């Protein structure tokens, strides 16, 4: 083949273009929105749902669904209308004639596998098509082949340890707490303020508050007390229709969720301790590698502060004799679709794709024994 | 102390009275009143605003405001009115001689609780306050230590989560419709039977027909075919000064707004889908306690039929394999005040109370620090 | 004494009693709980800690400590409330009056004896006491003085030869795999269908899905192509809130992580392979009498078709020219119990209790030469 697509099929978020591109030829929100008032103007151009950019624009008349929760495809009628607007829209391809490398988390449902993949070839026709991990394709982007991956999407927190170029499933943890929740947890927060946003039109503009205004505080509590001698780290922020907010500690209180799932009532470890359980699941002699390859990925691992708080963290949960470094390079908002994008492209992977001819033979079940 | 003060101060009507009573020593429209036309009697007893009862009866001559929007008290210069009214007149005695409890919504503004704290201690110089969740105040009214309670007052519908006494904050639920919106929402609807209503004391006049006529469908498609058979559900109403109307179908469509918020226009799930979402946010083994203890509360589940229709409805969202059970008591216009009235009257509680003392060494920021 | 204690203080299941009674007086989980969530209910019984079935039947509202790691206690300070709750509040003694056998897997920290010597002594002031290793007590409760016993708990397995009632030491195997890493490999191979149990009170329902359908297959692979021709084998399990979960081969594909450990990821022998590599260790003379006395003991051991396999694959690496015979007591899930009541019932065994006398002039040390 000259040319496969990569697609990261993520939650919140797609990201869509070919091997060996450095960076998506497509980004847009993995959104479906349709309409919720009466039709009343004629000879409009009315359409019956829209996707992506088009629902982000016209969201004062929608109602806005992801069809993708927590990595798991939760609308399939709508998840083919997110395929069908991403291979016939802003790709402008023909699907039929480049084989697709799609995206997973990992511990999903083998049924979001097996549809993913039914649909591929029974509603695009794709000559070829595997699914990889998120985790796994990070470090293709990293250029490494040892190192433990925190993932954080809009959907799913994952991590993945690596050594050698071999996975340790046994020590994958998995979390449902990701930028979605946090998005929930900011617009709840923001009620003890004054402000009320509640609409999935309204989820969109506290998706930006939290995209814009938030960090992640070094010391938490260190932070609530400077936050006390009040306007120090304030921002005001201005809404649609030119209404200004302005925000107080709920602008690091929103990401410590990460640190303290307790905030959105949860009873699972911060990412921190998720991070440092994972390494301690793997065998004594890979951790030491583990702790310095400590790499990051995916939207959520964006805020201000997060790599240096993470630090602190994983350096007072482990012996304070070696090196924990933790990897976050400034394209990690896309560096599963870029590692896609390498592995889609490296000469040895092309005996690894499920082919159409190999499908039809023995059903979506093929995908179980031919991916990770 | 011999005794405590108790208020509900609530959206459109306010409930007080003492710690012990079975019942509210005082209820009366949560509303001031100024004169809109010339005072042209010399010699008149001329007064420039009143309140409640007083307010309630000159409404042919004032504008009516209620001081209180959605929970939240939006006019401070005439919410103090209605507490000095409160102790004042028709419960008559010194607010310095007792202590007060009063009354929240879930998730409001920090700002309306501290200024409330200030008012009390500042204004009117109690030697104790506290304030209290309306839905926490209803299950001592109901007699458990668990259920979700549905609370829908004037200004807010509300659900709390409550297992073995504690709280569930993640799974509460808040929903900026009750009895106002349905008000709002009858004026509307009466105005496509030609009648019209737009000053506040048509409002009032409204609210009267939505109390004594309007009831909940236990099928909406059955009775909107029902009311083709027209002349069935249709009933006749009296308007101040004598004159006749006849309410058709509205008679129903008026409180199925609770079911289909849709109808004012709001995109927000219904009562009985935001109870079973309340329900599917708590811990799994929680759950089968909740819906068999879910508990009705304020003068927005007073019609007819919203029990059945919302037992009905939680069925059907719910498993088949257990018992939901509505706890619907007659007393549920009263059983947050009812609640506090236990809640003040308890010795456990004495402890619990902020008092005079250790407010004004922290000021109205020790509220956050004492109550939920 | 007229009664001894006999206390089998093992991971996540304590079983207590009396000696010369024929089974436990007290079974519970052994499991300390506290709180996640704001207590807002006063006048009430609200307890900062709960154990055993309390903790288990609030666990909606707890997290869940198991103090009892692999067979090593990890927290005192609930192992304390475990034997408190034991001695006060279900076997209903003074532990002032009564000398109690204690028991301990084999390979263990000596810290773990010495401190469970300590509190016995110094906060339950116990007359005297002993501490039994668990497989000898397996022994005792099959009526037979020579024999390997496999037992199999919630934290640790462990295979003790003895022949002629004289111990093996060089040719004891311990494996850190038992019933929690069973529980843990079902919460992550469920996931794989769809159900997310993440708690650590969603880790009971799934120890509970785990003790009620799982099953151990005679021929794994046969078992696997069997549930490939679906409906079969698949079984379905009604949740705590009524949502009800199909099981197919994780049904059987959990058990088979002890003949192989890989599941997990843990590099070792089976329970065949350790159970033959432990006979085989041991003098050549005794091994005819060790493959006709297999012994089972421990809850890890009570799936159906256990035996069955066991004695399969023993059959299988074992020489042809001899048999095999596994004695799996219906019982066994007592048989530590069973036989500690009958050690510490024995005229012959009174002389061996360490006494309050003889700890106060050695220390807790004296559990390393008068025990085993
Ligand atoms: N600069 C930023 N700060 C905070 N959050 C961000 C930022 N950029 C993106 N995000 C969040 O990342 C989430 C999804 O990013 P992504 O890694 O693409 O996830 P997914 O793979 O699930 O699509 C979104 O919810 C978005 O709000
Ligand atoms: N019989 C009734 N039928 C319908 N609505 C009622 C009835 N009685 C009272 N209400 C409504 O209940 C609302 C407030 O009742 P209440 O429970 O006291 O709320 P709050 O606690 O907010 O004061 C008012 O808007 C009123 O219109
Ligand atoms: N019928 C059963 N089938 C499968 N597992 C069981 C059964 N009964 C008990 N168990 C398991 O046995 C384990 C502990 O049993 P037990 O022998 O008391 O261990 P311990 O001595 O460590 O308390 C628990 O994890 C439980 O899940
Ligand atoms: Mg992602
Ligand atoms: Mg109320
Ligand atoms: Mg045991």
């Amino acid at each position: 083949e000259t040319t496969a697509l990569v697609c990261d099929n993520g939650s919140g978020l797609v990201k869509a273009g070919f091997a060996g591109d450095d960076a998506p030829r497509a980004v847009f929100p993995s959104i479906v929105g349709r309409p919720r008032h009466q039709g009343v103007m004629v000879g409009m151009g009315q359409k019956d749902s829209y996707v992506g950019d088009e629902a982000q624009s016209k969201r004062g008349i929608l109602t806005l669904k992801y069809p993708i929760e927590h990595g798991i495809i939760t609308n399939w009628d709508d998840m083919e209308k997110i395929w069908h607007h991403t291979f016939y829209n802003e790709l402008r391809v023909a699907p039929e004639e480049h084989p697709t490398l799609l995206t997973e988390a990992p511990l999903n449902p083998k049924a979001n596998r097996e549809k993913m993949t039914q649909i591929m070839f029974e509603t695009f026709n794709v000559p070829a098509m595997y699914v990889a991990i998120q985790a796994v394709l990070s470090l293709y982007a990293s250029g490494r082949t040892t190192g433990i991956v925190l993932d954080s999407g809009d959907g799913v927190t994952h991590n993945v340890p690596i050594y050698e170029g071999y996975a340790l499933p046994h020590a994958i943890m998995r979390l449902d707490l990701a930028g979605r929740d946090l998005t929930d947890y900011l617009m709840k927060i923001l009620t003890e303020r004054g402000y009320s946003f509640v609409t999935t039109a309204e989820r969109e503009i506290v998706r930006d508050i939290k995209e814009k205004l938030c960090y992640v505080a070094l010391d938490f509590e260190n932070e609530m007390a400077t936050a006390a001698s009040s306007s120090s780290l304030e921002k005001s922020y201005e809404l649609p229709d030119g209404q200004v907010i302005t925000i107080g500690n709920e602008r690091f209180r929103c990401p410590e969720t990460l640190f303290q799932p307790s905030f959105i009532g949860m009873e699972s470890a911060g990412i921190h301790e998720t991070t440092y359980n994972s390494i301690m699941k793997c065998d004594i002699d890979i951790r030491k590698d583990l702790y310095a390859n400590n790499v990051m990925s995916g939207g959520t691992t964006m805020y201000p502060g997060i790599a240096d708080r993470m630090q602190k963290e994983i350096t007072a949960l482990a012996p304070s004799t070696m090196k924990i470094k933790i990897i976050a390079p400034p394209e990690r908002k896309y560096s599963v679709w870029i590692g896609g994008s390498i592995l889609a492209s490296l000469s040895t992977f092309q005996q690894m794709w499920i082919t159409k001819q190999e499908y039809d033979e023995a059903g979506p079940s093929i995908v179980h024994r031919k991916c990770f």
